[PDB]
C-alpha cells in the first residue's frame, strides 16, 4: 500500500473559506487560480429548461430570494441571473462555468451532483440536455456525475454508458449498506463517496479491492479542520470534498 496522498475537491468551489459565495463563478475561478484540481457543484434545472448551479436548503429553497419561498424549478434563467448571492456575485448556469473553464488553461475536473427533485424523472429531456451540454464543451473526460439517488445516474448511463459516475452514500445519515460496493459496480459507478462521520478503514479497503475510488464528503454543516484531515490520510481515501480546500492544501503541504 504505497501511501495515497488524496486530491482536493473544492466543495461548492472555495467552500466555506471567506473569499467568495458558494456555487458562484468567482468561487470556481478562485479554485483554478489556487491550482486546486477538482470542484464539486450542485446541478438543478430552472423553469425555462437550463441547468443552473445552486444547492439551497434541504428542500431546494432559495433562502435570500423573496419570502425565502421559491424553488429553482420555479424561475426563469434571467430572473435567476438577477439575484445577489454574495456581495456582488450571481447564480451561474452550467454553461457559464464551462465557458469560464474554456477561456482558462487549468485542467480543472468537476464533480456534478444531481440535486434532485427531477433528475429521477423519466425523460424530461433533462439528462440529454446535460450530456449534450457537456460534449458541446468537450468536457466528457473532465466530468464525474454523482447523486444520493442512484436511479438518476442510471438514466445518464442509459443514454451514454461512457459517462463517469460516483455513487454517494449516507443519504440521511443512513449507514453505508453492506452491499455498497456491489451496488456501485452493478451500477457501473467508478467511485463511491461517503460522509466523514460514517467511514471505516475497512470500507475504504472493500472499495479499493474492487478498484473503486473513495471520496470523503464533508457536509456543509461541518467545519473540517487539520484533525479530520489527519484521519482522512489514516483512512487512505482518494479525494476529500473539503469545506476548506485552501486549509487542506496548506495541510497536505506538510
Amino acid at each position: 500500500s504505497k501511501v495515497i496522498i488524496p486530491k482536493i475537491v473544492g466543495h461548492r468551489g472555495v467552500g466555506k473559506e471567506g473569499l467568495a459565495p458558494e456555487n458562484t463563478l468567482r468561487s470556481f475561478v478562485l479554485c483554478m487560480e489556487r491550482n486546486i484540481p477538482y470542484i464539486e457543484t450542485d446541478l438543478r434545472v430552472c423553469k425555462t429548461g437550463e441547468i443552473v448551479l445552486f444547492h439551497g436548503t434541504p428542500e431546494g429553497t432559495i433562502p435570500f430570494y423573496k419570502d425565502g419561498t421559491s424553488r429553482i424549478g420555479d424561475l426563469s434563467l434571467e430572473e435567476l441571473k438577477r439575484l445577489d448571492v454574495g456581495g456582488g456575485h450571481t447564480i451561474p448556469s452550467l454553461e457559464e462555468l464551462f465557458v469560464a473553464i474554456e477561456e482558462q488553461k487549468f485542467n480543472l475536473k468537476l464533480n456534478l451532483e444531481l440535486k434532485g427533485e427531477e433528475w429521477k424523472r423519466k425523460e424530461s429531456g433533462d439528462h440529454q440536455r446535460l450530456l449534450l451540454l457537456v460534449e458541446k464543451y468537450h468536457m466528457q473526460e473532465r466530468v464525474d456525475y454523482c447523486s444520493f439517488h442512484h436511479e438518476a445516474l442510471a438514466h445518464l448511463k442509459a443514454l451514454c454508458p461512457d459517462v463517469k459516475i460516483t455513487y454517494l452514500f449516507n443519504y440521511m445519515g443512513q449507514p453505508t449498506p453492506l452491499d455498497f460496493v456491489e451496488q456501485a459496480c452493478y451500477g457501473d459507478a467508478n467511485g463511491v463517496s461517503m460522509l466523514f462521520h460514517y467511514l471505516t478503514k475497512e470500507q475504504v479497503c472493500t472499495a479499493h479491492e474492487k478498484g473503486l475510488s473513495v471520496t470523503v464528503w464533508m457536509p456543509w454543516i461541518f467545519d473540517d479542520s487539520e484533525e479530520d484531515w489527519k484521519k482522512c490520510l489514516e483512512l487512505q481515501v482518494d479525494l476529500i470534498c473539503s469545506n476548506y480546500p485552501f486549509g487542506l492544501m496548506n495541510f497536505l503541504s506538510n
